[PDB]
RNA sequence: AUUGAAAGUUGUAGUAUGCGGUCCUUGCGGCUGAGAGCACUUCAGGAGUUGCCCGCGCCAGC
C-alpha cells in the first residue's frame, strides 16, 4: 500500500519472512538458434581499444611513475540478432500474496 | 510461486597530439615523299541560191 516498487518487482522482509515474488519476470537474451546456424563461423566480437590521455599541467603525461591517469583499455562489442521473452503477471498488483480473494459475501471478489 | 522469496559485475575514459612520398631531368640530335614524262598525231562550216518581176512626176498654169 505504501510502496509502489516492492508490489510490482517484490520484496524480501527477513525479520518476518513476509516473502512476495515479482510479479514481472524476464529471461535471458540469446541470439536467435537460426543465426547461430547460418554464421557457423565469423567472431562478431570485436576488441576495440580505447585511451584516456591526461595532458600534465603545461603540455606533459606519463604512463605509471607520474601519478597521472593515463591508461588503455579494451572493450567487447558484439552484434546480431538476439531474442527476448518476458512475463507480466499485472493482474496481481495491489492484491496481497497470501489473500488473492476476500470471500466475505459469498463472492470470490479480488482482495485488493 | 518450487535449492525457494528481493539481487545492473556497475558509474567517468579522443588508442591521441606534429609529419611535402619530396628535391634535379629536352622522349633530344641528323633526314629532298626525289629523280625521267607532248593529254600528242589526221580534220573545208562545205556544196547549190537574181533582192527578181509591173510602175509617166503626171495632167490645166499668157
Amino acid at each position: 500500500k505504501e510502496l509502489a516498487d516492492a508490489d510490482v518487482h517484490g520484496f524480501l522482509a527477513p525479520k518476518t519472512g513476509r516473502r512476495r515474488v515479482s510479479l514481472v519476470k524476464a529471461s535471458f537474451i540469446l541470439p536467435t538458434e537460426d543465426f547461430i546456424k547460418e554464421v557457423e563461423g565469423e567472431r562478431l566480437i570485436t576488441a576495440i581499444k580505447h585511451n584516456r590521455v591526461d595532458v600534465d599541467e603545461k603540455g606533459a603525461i606519463g604512463s605509471s611513475k607520474e601519478g597521472t591517469a593515463q591508461m588503455l583499455f579494451s572493450r567487447e562489442y558484439a552484434t546480431g540478432l538476439y531474442g527476448f521473452s518476458i512475463v507480466l503477471d499485472l493482474g496481481l498488483v495491489g492484491i496481497p500474496q497470501g489473500l488473492p480473494v476476500k470471500f466475505e459475501e459469498n463472492q470470490p471478489r479480488p482482495n485488493i
